[PDB]
């Protein structure tokens, strides 16, 4: 019995940042008068980007007011503009609060759809640029003895490039930003630039912009206290292709840009995802410790490590990276076994729910039971029902259980 996928229409992104849709705007080794301040490189950033033109909304929310999303981000120009002319360029910007951002700011079964499949094989992939330093992995108080820096230093070597590690850090980075931003302005729609540093492979330092948040009022007294907030993400992505995906979106054309490709020299139009989105507390916590994703990443490929190594009385770290009773890697390299198990983690983070807690821990319980049944005999009710109740509309629960299907038919 495979599992009942629900029907419906297409499952929609929920993710509190693009993925696979992003765009970045970079500066390459960064070096103007107050470089670090999230304003001023956000400002350096902008200013790279000759294409921009009068927006327009391209795909509309269709439960929002639109011209309110149009009127936000005109807004972050307008002010960005008004930065840049007063002689000291401020630390941080705190927006009018106008009657577009009061709105925006607040003051079902769905079927599995193809997306979120491919932004996960996104997310395994390598990019042309680092995401965090050698030494990133750990908290280790001492030195950390020979055998696990060697493992240390292996996968590191595997993941350092990883998209789902620009994930990471991008999250980590607009997390810590909005939950100082939460505590230090709490009264004000403060603008909060979306911003991540990697290393090219040359070694040139990059900032990059994805784009800004404005956050809402943030009296946060709990960890379950909500800050509204305005997202607004460039993307190359035209929401026309797959509308179902942007339900939760109004999508502006904001620009035009040159492009490198296949072809040679080409012009594409630039996009701004625009949404409402809310955080709290907890959450916001929660996204600032997206680096353990690599540690437990990591600790995973050595458990089976040191099983392959208590079956051989002998160490098989270098045996196991190195691809040296197995004769071949499933995915194909041990690289890309890291990065799935890196990516699996870090989208266990990005799309964390209710949901997915029941689904993880009630089909473990029948992946067991099915095992024993399968080794202890030949190919010839109630738990189900509890897997089946997390499988609803979320777009990572639903990609998992088709998954669950796959190591049944097999
Ligand atoms: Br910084 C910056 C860069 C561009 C614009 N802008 C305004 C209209 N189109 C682009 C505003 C601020």
């Amino acid at each position: 019995r495979p599992l009942r996928l629900p029907d419906g229409p297409p499952c929609s992104q929920r993710s509190k940042f693009l993925l696979m849709d992003a765009l970045k705007l970079s500066i390459e080794d960064p070096s103007h008068e107050g470089e670090g301040i999230p304003l001023y490189d956000a400002i350096k950033c902008m200013r790279t980007f000759f294409g921009w033109k009068e927006p327009n909304v391209v795909k509309p929310h269709e439960k929002g007011i639109n011209p309110n999303y149009l009127l936000s981000w005109k807004q972050v120009l307008a002010e960005l503009q008004d930065i840049e002319n007063e002689e000291k360029i401020p630390r941080t910007k705190n927006m009018k609060k106008t009657s577009q951002l009061k709105w925006a700011l607040g003051e079902e079964l769905r079927s599995l759809a193809s997306w979120i499949q491919n932004e996960f094989n996104k997310a395994c992939e390598l990019t042309d640029s680092s995401w965090i330093e050698l030494d990133e992995i750990g908290e280790d108080a001492a030195p950390i003895e020979h055998i696990a820096s060697m493992r240390r230093n292996y996968f590191t070597a595997e993941v350092s490039h990883c998209r789902a590690t620009e994930y990471i850090m991008k999250g980590v980075y607009i997390n810590t930003a909005l939950l100082n931003a939460s505590c230090a302005a709490m009264d004000d729609f403060q603008l909060i630039p979306m911003i991540s540093k990697c290393r090219t492979k040359e070694g040139r330092r990059k900032t990059n912009l994805y784009g800004f948040i404005i956050k809402g009022r943030s009296h946060l007294r709990n960890d379950t206290d909500v800050v509204n907030f305005v997202s607004m993400e460039f993307s190359l992505t035209d929401p026309r292709l797959e509308p179902h995906k942007w339900e939760k979106y109004c999508v502006l054309e904001v620009g035009d840009m040159l492009l490198r490709s296949a072809i040679g020299h080409v012009s594409r139009p630039m996009f701004l995802y625009v949404r409402t989105n809310g955080t709290s507390k907890i959450k916001m916590k929660w996204g600032m410790e997206m680096r353990r994703c690599l540690l437990q990443s990591l600790q995973q490929i050595e458990s089976m490590i040191e099983a392959e190594s208590s079956v051989k009385e002998k160490d098989m770290t270098k045996e196991f990276f190195e691809n040296k009773s197995p004769k071949g890697v499933e995915e194909g390299s041990i690289g890309k076994v890291c990065r799935t198990l890196l990516a699996k983690s870090v989208f266990n983070s990005l799309y964390a729910s209710p949901q997915l807690e029941g689904f993880s821990a009630e089909s473990r319980k029948l992946l067991l039971i099915v095992q024993a049944l399968r080794d202890n005999l030949e190919p010839g009710g109630g738990l189900y029902e509890a897997i089946e109740e997390c499988l609803i509309n979320d777009p990572w629960v639903l990609l998992n259980a088709s998954w669950f299907n796959s190591f049944l038919t097999h």
